[PDB]
């Protein structure tokens, strides 16, 4: 007491159908904006022409950001050739990264942060897409579990870890995951590094990775001692659900280069519109 | 040298803030822990051998 | 409120008189003290000894500040001698610095800071104590004042500095002054330096002086446009009045060397107490 000085305007609104319009006649200053605050037109037609009512009954339900994601895409294609050089082993170790196909990738970059439950697909067969008796374990290594070293590992006895068995021939193996990030949400942007020290270009690959976008490993295997004679080829759909987004941003307008960064053809720079011939001819 | 784990937290130690904690001890019950599938037989039924 | 982090035992007593004695007899731990603590023992007779009930009428007033330090006390001598070194000029210059005799100076010592009012009196004569009927004028020349460079310098006109004009015959001229310090209180002791900078060996006089303790100057002449043949003793005596004073410490047990410092002679250190043979012999 002896001591004097130590004593968000926006909200929401639900809007089920597109806004109406009113009528007008022949009559402020609000056909001219003055956008250099930052501003977008709140200049409506009843303004700038004359009007009949329209009852109108779009609706915006389509345009709902869980509409808009919940639509299983292609997140990773996981092959277990037989006769080469990938994994004549049996077995498949796989570090759970969804940013190597564009499709979904240039939705989710639409945000900055977002944070959803997924529905995961597991559609298996062989490399033409036929199907044979084959019986297949499908397990999720969180970071800190052992991953497998064979196809024989100690790890496939799955005491703990979620694992899934199901053969070549039964319909797609399908689950439900939780939000799993320990941050609040995953982020598609990590303007930073990981960890502390200098960053010398050697550790540069460093910029950008943020660790609680890391869940883990997915492991994959043919369920037996012995080798199996199938190439298997397994495509990975996922399903958003459940999804808050924050903070959209400018759309991707180059081609992806690498999973983990943004780097883009610098030789070869897309312009986001086609071009024309003159400014004043079609 | 009782045998007791000590029961001082962290308003002892140090000044602290308000912190309203929801974190789930759901996953910590022994049932969760345990009801997970896991492998304790392999049993081999060969043709030659 | 969305933040829950954000949401003296001692007093004065007024004693006329001597704590009285009550009586005890033959009978808890009050002999023996915890010094150890920074305390002074709390044990009186009573505890000690059988006692006998005495009415102790003794007053405690003399012993009051107040009393101690309102008696006039020599702070200066300041001398015009007429044929010599010193001043021939008719006129005299004194920074104001009452530390210069001891028994004053001891005393106030006794406190860290102090607050009062003073009476200045000013005792002049000859110096052979016979006096003469000369006119002088006395004048406060505070800090920013010009000071006078002659005995027929323009500051004499005195139109704001407060003058006093007074025969050498006439009684001592007397008056009173103000606590004049922009602090809220003088202080005897700074243990630090008036300004900032490096404090190199060349200004190390700079410690310890502290500029809310610097009032001015004092200025003194024979009131003439002519030499006066009269050499002059002038004695000041100050009484300090309306005192309070704050955080006692040390009494000197050293002969005083310069009025700006605490300086000692290091070589014949002074023992506060006398000495004897033995410890066991008085
Ligand atoms: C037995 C079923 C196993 C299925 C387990 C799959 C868990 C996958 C969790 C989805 C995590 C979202 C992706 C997060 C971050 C991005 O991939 C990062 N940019 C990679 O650094
Ligand atoms: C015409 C009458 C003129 C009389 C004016 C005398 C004013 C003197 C004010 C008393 C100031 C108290 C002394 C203060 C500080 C000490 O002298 C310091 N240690 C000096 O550095
Ligand atoms: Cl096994
Ligand atoms: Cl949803
Ligand atoms: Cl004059
Ligand atoms: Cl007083």
């Amino acid at each position: 007491d002896p001591i004097a000085d130590m004593i968000s305007l926006t909200a929401l609104q639900v809007l089920p159908t597109a806004a109406n319009t009113e009528a007008s006649s022949h009559r402020v200053v609000p056909a001219l904006q003055a956008a250099e605050t930052g501003a977008s037109s709140n200049a409506s037609d009843k303004n700038l022409i004359e009007t009949r009512c329209v009852l109108n009954h779009h609706s915006t339900q389509e345009t709902a950001i869980g509409n808009f994601f919940s639509r299983a895409g292609l997140v990773s294609i996981i092959t277990m050739p037989t006769t080469g050089t990938q994994n004549t082993d049996g077995y498949v170790n796989w570090d759970i990264d969804l940013m190597g196909y564009a499709q979904l990738r240039r939705k989710c970059e639409l945000f900055t942060y977002m944070r959803f439950d997924a529905e995961f697909t597991f559609v298996v067969a062989k490399p033409n897409g036929e199907l044979v008796p084959q019986l297949l374990q499908y397990m999720y290594v969180p970071p800190g579990a052992p991953k497998p070293t064979s196809r024989d590992s100690f790890a496939w006895q799955t005491a703990t870890n979620p694992s899934v068995f199901v053969k070549m021939t039964d319909p797609p193996a399908q689950v439900s995951v939780p939000f799993m990030s320990p941050a609040s949400a995953y982020q598609w942007f990590y303007d930073g590094y990981p960890t502390f020290g200098e960053h010398l270009q050697a550790n540069d690959l460093d910029y950008g990775q943020c660790p609680n976008n890391m869940m883990g490993t997915f492991s994959i295997r043919t369920v037996g001692i012995e080798k199996s004679p199938h190439s298997i080829t397994l495509r990975v759909y996922m399903r958003i659900k459940h999804v808050r987004a924050w903070i959209p941003r400018p759309l991707r307008n180059q081609p992806y280069l690498f999973k983990t960064n943004p780097n883009y053809k610098g030789n070869d720079i897309k312009c986001t519109s086609t071009s024309r011939d003159k400014i004043t001819t079609l």
